[PDB]
């Protein structure tokens, strides 16, 4: 309905390079100015009120897309929990109502972590797994710029 994509990714004042600055700076930027889509980013966009779960829940559902960015603070604080601990948002993610772009930024080292994850990946119907190379990927005109863009919505 009202947004191209919802933006889940964790933020801790911390296991975290190089990678934050991509997935708090430079992601968004490059996709909602330099291509043009608009984001719906937790921390602009939403004050947490009493209805916070609802008014999360109502976000999902008018955005177009779902990215979650696979930063170790993701996988620390299991950012994930939001969407499966909602009944609307889980049956959204098994159902196909909701296409989810992932974004993989580090190698799961973890033996419990790395089982998670895949009954995350189990779990979403329609499942895209993007992985981001370092500064590499992050140079504009990249190899992972371009499957990050179709995966998003019609321009």
């Amino acid at each position: 309905k009202e947004y191209d994509a919802y933006l889940s990714y964790t933020k801790v004042d911390c296991d975290n390079p190089e990678e934050e600055q991509f997935a708090l700076e430079v992601l968004p930027d490059v996709l909602e100015k330099h291509y043009g889509y608009k984001l719906f980013i937790p921390e602009r966009d939403l004050i947490p009120s009493g209805t916070y779960m609802e008014d999360l829940t109502r976000y999902v559902e008018q955005s177009r897309r779902l990215i979650i960015v696979l930063t170790p603070d993701y996988i620390l604080r299991r950012g994930w929990s939001i969407f499966e601990l909602e009944s609307r948002l889980h049956n959204m993610l098994v159902s196909g109502e909701i296409k989810v772009i992932l974004i993989e930024c580090t190698e799961l080292k973890g033996k419990v972590n790395c089982q998670e994850v895949e009954s995350l990946k189990r779990s979403i119907k329609l499942l895209s797994l993007i992985k981001w190379k370092g500064s590499k990927s992050s140079k504009l005109n990249s190899k992972f710029w371009k499957h990050l863009v179709y995966e998003m919505p019609i321009k």
